């Protein structure tokens, strides 16, 4: 299947989601892993600085979400399994301010 | 191996007892943050034709040989795993890991 980034996945890390925010040029290419963010459903983590709250309307996930900036995991492509969609680009935005300030980027 | 966990600095963990770069940024390495994010750092120098990855001389960061920081192997470790303290990665070429970084994560 195709990965982009923004996506959701769920992946085997227990079976949680991640968002994937490895490039659309390194999805594409022949590199065997994706680097993704962990999103959790213990909304309390959206305390922590730099990471998003994501509702559940959003997400289509079962309930509302905080991706964890700071949890930051290497999986490989064929660990993706189903998709559940896609983070809105102001969301992603928020995301990626989060990224850069965690990472010194 | 109490140490200061700071950016640019390479440690030895337990992901298999490799070397890695913090990447983390030092406001989050200084919090109560468990984790801490890092870059794994391989011997196998041909990994530095992989564009982005960044080749570290063992003259400059008092490793065993000649390493390369893989930007596209991530890994978010317990600040407890970090053990030994290896040195640290001048600002030049923690530029170049930086620049590798946001093109690897579109940042």
């Amino acid at each position: 299947m195709v990965i982009s980034r923004a996506e959701i996945y769920w992946a085997d890390l227990k079976r949680r989601p991640v968002l994937v925010i490895q490039s659309d040029p390194y999805n594409a290419s022949r590199l065997a892993t994706v680097i993704a963010a962990v999103i959790t459903s213990n909304t309390a983590l959206a305390a922590m600085p730099g990471n998003v709250f994501l509702p559940a309307t959003t997400t289509r996930l079962p309930r509302d979400s905080v991706v964890n900036v700071t949890a930051i995991v290497t999986l490989n492509k064929t660990d993706l399994t189903d998709r559940v969609g896609e983070v809105p680009a102001s969301l992603m935005h928020e995301v990626d301010r989060g990224l850069r300030r965690v990472l010194d980027l």
